[PDB]
């Protein structure tokens, strides 16, 4: 009775019915991008390290039709969304560019268009909706900016490659949102398959979609229902922190750097820093263990990788909170339950934990034994962005 089963038809059906009442035609186009749980590889991403996400249900639709008028109308209905609902501006040109500001979800969509790669785009008209919960954890920022993207499409095809749209993305994160992020979001939002993770090497660039055919294991996606202060704030700071590792250590990045050479380096780097560079360069192992790990088909070892994950994000990289030990705690303690660690970025969100689906209904009325409110998802793995023409 906690759990929120998602709804992608009525999700789509929502964004259509807002849209003929707010604009007074059927829309021509829908797109789709979702939201993400990453499965381990956590802090990995901007260390050109190794990432396992899979794309969730969860998800950001654009509806909307091109316009002749060369300008950009509006509306979300997302529920949490800041005031207004609606925005227009014109295209951006050599002259005038977009510029981030009020509201904050629409920065997201300017972000997009302002680095869109392609030409001629003509103005559009779109309802934005979305079922991943806002700052949740699950990446709703990079399914709206790869909802976008895809949206942009097809006003105005792209003759490009999938990282150039996930840097797109990624860039209007930066620039426009403010959040210094790597591509594990975007490229998860755009590459994901259903029935697949996807295994991102942030190096070269190079994907492997890794079959999660077996219908036992399932996924139980936690929020917390928190987002504390420090989120925001120490994202960037671990960052810069990695970053004067390698400068120190004379290493292009913490991937290339293995955990044989960072222990000998224990006092050419900072302490603070050396505790931290433990979980990259462990991490990174640690993703392709349970990358190799997935394919044998161990649901078991699995948890020694995911639980140890936590623990090192916890301990070592300091991106956990109370909410979060509390839930990866209250799981790793059930029999039917793999493991279970924080997702994504931390300081709040959500935890995620590979368990037997027969347990599902024990697991969410034990688990709702946490301080706090707890909101669930059963996750099947997901397809990424997706047309439908109407
Ligand atoms: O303030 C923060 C902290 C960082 C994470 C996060 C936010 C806010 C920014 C905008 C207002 C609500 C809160 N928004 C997202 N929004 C994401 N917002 C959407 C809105 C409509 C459709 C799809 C969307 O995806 N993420
Ligand atoms: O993770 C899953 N299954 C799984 C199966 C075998 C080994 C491991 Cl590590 C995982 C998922 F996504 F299907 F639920
Ligand atoms: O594993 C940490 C991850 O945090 C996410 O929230 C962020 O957007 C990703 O780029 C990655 O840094």
């Amino acid at each position: 009775a906690a759990l929120r089963q998602p709804q992608v038809a009525e999700l789509l059906a929502e964004a259509r019915r807002a849209f003929r009442e707010e604009f007074g035609a059927e829309p021509e186009l829908a797109v789709s991008a979702p939201g993400r749980v990453n499965l381990i590889g956590e802090h990995t991403d901007y260390n050109q390290g190794l990432v396992l996400p899979m794309a969730l249900e969860l998800m950001t639709v654009l509806v909307g039709s091109p316009r002749k008028d060369g300008l950009v109308s509006l509306l979300t209905t997302s529920e949490g969304a800041d005031e207004p609902q609606r925005l227009q501006f014109p295209l951006p040109t050599a002259q005038r560019s977009l510029e981030p500001g009020t509201p904050r979800w629409a920065n997201y969509v300017k972000g997009v268009i302002q680095y869109y790669p392609a030409a001629p785009l003509p103005g559009f008209s779109a309802v934005v909706v979305s079922s991943v919960p806002l700052g949740g954890g699950l990446s709703s920022s990079a399914s709206l900016e790869v909802a976008t993207y895809t949206f942009l499409q097809q006003l105005c095809p792209d003759s490009g490659t999938i990282a150039a749209r996930a840097q797109v993305c990624q860039q209007a994160e930066h620039s426009f949102a403010g959040m210094p992020c790597g591509i594990m979001d975007q490229f998860i939002s755009l590459m994901g398959q259903k029935g697949h993770a996807l295994l991102i090497d942030c190096r070269s660039l190079e994907t492997s979609l890794v079959p999660l055919s077996d219908p036992k294991l399932a996924v139980l996606i936690t929020n917390s229902n928190v987002r504390h202060s420090l989120a925001s704030s120490e994202y960037p700071v671990r960052r810069r922190q990695c970053e004067e590792v390698a400068r120190a250590l004379g290493a292009a990045s913490l991937r290339e750097v293995q955990l044989e050479e960072l222990e000998a380096a224990r006092d050419l780097v900072s302490k603070e820093g050396f505790r931290r560079a433990r979980h990259v360069v462990g991490e990174i192992r640690r993703t392709a263990q349970a990358a190799a790990a997935l394919r044998r088909g161990d649901y078991r070892a699995f948890g020694r990788l995911m639980v140890e994950s936590h623990r090192s994000l916890r301990d070592d990289y300091e991106v956990s909170c109370p909410e979060l030990d509390q839930l990866v705690e209250a799981a790793l303690a059930v029999p039917g339950v793999y493991g279970s660690r924080m997702t994504g970025g931390g300081f709040g969100g959500c935890t995620v934990t590979l368990l037997e689906a027969s347990a599902a209904p024990h697991a969410m009325r034990h688990i709702q034994h946490y301080g706090g409110t707890a909101t669930f998802y059963l996750s099947q793995a997901a397809d990424g962005a997706k047309v439908l023409c109407l």
